[PDB]
């Protein structure tokens, strides 16, 4: 009368990575870099306004790991959590004619979605040091953008940034922008100051904010699929009833009229397993659905800055001219994650799962950047 | 100053049925019954693998009731609950040359959805007793399939199975299958053993599992509709606004590539009251919506078996040849349910309800079997 | 009361036994009550 036979399905796992970089921003001139947008009839010029603000590839994996020795071997793996903490200090002024002043320091957390302006603009300079004077559209560039950074390769003459624990400057600064040229019926800028924080860091202001994110669908590899059977030709296919109710269709839209919001479309497409992602936006949720679902997605983006030391004395009316500050911000991170060996059919390799398996995708694969125009998610 | 007038709308009710059948499985040869699938070019042959496993029309009403004296008079009635309990015993071996051995017994619960293989295959035999050697596709057959069973009619020469409390054999055995012929890039079978339970029932192993199910939408009759008015021609029709949001459209899909999952469509249709169900799948939820909704549905299916007594002695290499076992499984059931006299308009007959009334259906009526290829629901 | 007392599997739609439903007067008599009661319908 006893029972005998025991067996089972899965086998999950975890692991993390630790990294500590040294970066630096600079009291970038808080100015207007207007760019001439031209159609059949050139007008509506976008006036970008720079901010000393920086950006941390926090949303990108390389920031957290070994290049390859690390973006290595985790088939089907996802990163559930991760976080960082800047902890910077006192600004390195220089006079290449001011002396002393109150250097304020600052940072703000992924204001990216709630600030319409974007982090594009690593620009060009002038005869007055910190001086954005050309800003290049760091946008629509999406695995090459944050791709020079990747050097932390072939050229040994870029002392591996990390490993050797070497300082660094960031090349992407934030800014806000406005399309105002046609006539004068264009409102002002957003209350930037509102989303940010000043300090009068006497010395080493020590540690700043600790960023933390639990990416919704932090996938970062192809996922294992399943194995149908029961109604055959080489590659069978069955279609069964259900109660929707509008099964998700990678649905999205919006549109505007003269800087004023008004329009919203929707576009619908179909669901099929994804077959790809070296180091790309980990916040992989707006283009992924696992198995049929209903989700509207979002994302965050830390940044650190030293404000800016203005140098106006006994000089009156339409004046801005500034001072330099090199500041040693001190980030470091933790990338937590899943791992897997969920196998299914004895003979097949190397990983499987069921029918209610890995996330489905948009047939024609769409993928979205984030260095230009967020609203509530990657444009 | 007193109040006078009292009245009201509905009148609900309950009732159940009790039945006790005697069935029997047999230590069906645990073998491969390959079937030749042929297109313009015959290939990809499906290799079915039999299992002593049985099946209990648990999902079908007749199992629970009087034929007609019972599938009788419950207009609009539904069955909310129901359950059974096998409680079998010691296997009846015979030597038509083995003597004694350890007969293991077993059952498993509706593994149907989580086992890709189906319960088709009541087959044919050989010169070696328990010997599936032909399996017929008990599938796509849907009120005739479990229709011989119905005799428990005109022919008095089928001693009413029940009533007289007579034993019985089941004619539908489960199995798993795989489409593997073209070349050798086809994985193995599913870990069947994983979903099942062996016993070394010394004697009368007594009672086994008690199956229980509370069908989502256990309708089993036409339902009463309502009565519009207010904007007339003979049969008026009005169309009012709402906030969807994608009102359910009997939505469904999927498809595959070489035994590997990958595709999923969706197809949309409209909602209108159903006008029908003698004895058909009670688990009537994947084709029914009551009044506008959003549901993805599922189902379960008990089965009982006596494993199999293998007879290999002093015989070596590519050997299977087996022994017979007749086992007296002892099921019995309870079918609970609703009943109704919800009336509305005095003069109309014989039953009504409101505008938010009985379940709507697929215009062209689709209906789905379950003796072939489940995934997560009737194919 | 209400009922679903069934008996023989195959027959429909309701049954009961031999000691079953009320018997009646062969030629069916039926009595009014808007005229002359004594102790019951005239």
């Amino acid at each position: 009368i006893p029972i005998p036979r025991p067996i089972t399905t899965p086998h999950n796992n975890f692991i993390i990575f630790n990294k500590v970089h040294r970066f630096l921003t600079y009291g970038l001139a808080n100015v207007v870099i207007p760019i001439t947008r031209t159609v059949n009839d050139v007008t509506y010029v976008d006036n970008f306004v720079i901010t000393s603000l920086g950006r941390l590839p926090v949303d990108r994996p390389f920031l957290y790991m070994n290049p390859n020795e690390f973006a290595q071997l985790p088939p089907g793996s996802c990163i559930e959590e991760c976080n960082v903490r800047v902890t910077a200090f006192t600004p390195r002024i220089a006079f290449q004619a001011t002396l002393n002043q109150n250097q304020f320091i600052l940072h703000a957390t992924g204001l990216n979605i709630k600030t319409q302006g974007v982090d594009v603009r690593p620009k060009e300079f002038q005869a007055n040091e910190p001086m954005v004077v050309s800003s290049i559209d760091e946008l629509g560039a999406d695995e090459n953008l944050f791709e020079d950074y990747v050097k932390e390769k072939s050229v040994p003459n870029h002392v591996p940034r990390h490993q050797f624990g070497i300082p660094y400057p960031l090349k992407n600064y934030f800014a806000l922008v406005l399309q105002q040229n046609g006539t004068a019926d264009n409102p002002g800028y957003e209350c930037l100051q509102s989303h940010v924080n000043e300090i009068r860091c006497n010395g080493p202001p020590g540690e700043i904010v600790e960023y933390n994110y639990k990416p919704q669908l932090g996938l970062i590899k192809k996922a294992i699929p399943a194995v149908y059977t029961g109604v055959p030709s080489a590659v069978g296919g069955n279609s069964t009833l259900s109660c929707p109710a509008g099964a998700g269709n990678s649905q999205y839209r919006t549109a505007d009229f003269t800087m004023t919001n008004n329009l919203r479309g929707d576009s619908e497409t179909f669901k099929d397993t994804v077959v790809s992602n070296w180091t790309i936006a980990t916040q992989i949720e707006k283009s992924q659905i696992l198995h049929a679902g209903a989700f509207p997605s979002y994302t965050p983006r830390a940044q650190p800055s030293l404000h800016i030391g203005v140098k106006p004395v006994h000089a009156l009316t339409t004046a801005n001219l500034d001072d330099n500050l090199n500041n040693a911000n001190f980030t470091d991170t933790q990338a937590y994650f899943i791992v897997e060996a969920a196998c299914k059919v004895r003979l097949q390799y190397p990983s499987i799962r069921p029918l209610f398996n890995g996330p489905n995708t948009i047939p024609d694969n769409q993928i979205y950047s984030s260095s230009t125009l967020q609203y509530t998610h990657a444009v």
